[PDB]
């Protein structure tokens, strides 16, 4: 339906809801207005005990079969936690229903100090249902997110 270039989705997390993020895990998911990237507000993610736990976000409506897409956000850890890696994951089921865990960017080290751009492309060729998660192998860490884009790289 969309061409090259087209936003399909965006998140300033600007109004009152997470605008469909929820918890993975028994973790906490919900909008802050204590730090922001852009504009007043963020999404939070607190009470991590796993590493696989985070705020995350189904795809299986946004991107389709071959269409190659892009990823972006800018992340920060909530005051007081220690240096931590973040990366997004996607949880796909394939033709077949079988669990794959797909990468999307490398992990980049994010600190309580300063803002950090993660970005990378995605694409799958056979499955049924997509989830975004954002994670650390730090199975502790708290930590937010802003300014949230998924756009159209090249049509399937
Ligand atoms: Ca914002």
């Amino acid at each position: 339906a969309a061409k090259a270039g087209d936003i399909l989705l965006s998140h300033s997390f600007e109004e009152g809801t997470t605008q469909g993020w929820t918890a993975r895990g028994g973790v906490k998911v919900d909008v802050t207005a204590e730090q922001a990237y852009q504009g007043k507000q963020s999404l939070q993610t607190t009470g991590r005990t796993e590493a696989w736990n985070g705020p995350s976000l189904s795809l299986t409506d946004v991107v389709h079969k071959n269409e190659v897409v892009e990823i972006s956000g800018y992340v920060k850890l909530v005051a007081g936690s220690a240096p931590a890696d973040l990366k997004f994951t996607v949880e796909r089921r394939d033709g077949n229903g079988d669990t794959q865990y797909d990468q999307v960017n490398a992990a980049e080290q994010v600190t309580d100090q300063k803002w950090v751009k993660l970005q990378g492309q995605y694409s799958y060729e056979q499955g049924s249902s997509l989830l975004l998660y954002l994670e650390s192998t730090d199975a502790k860490a708290a930590y937010l997110l802003d300014e949230f884009q998924i756009r159209l790289v090249k049509a399937a």
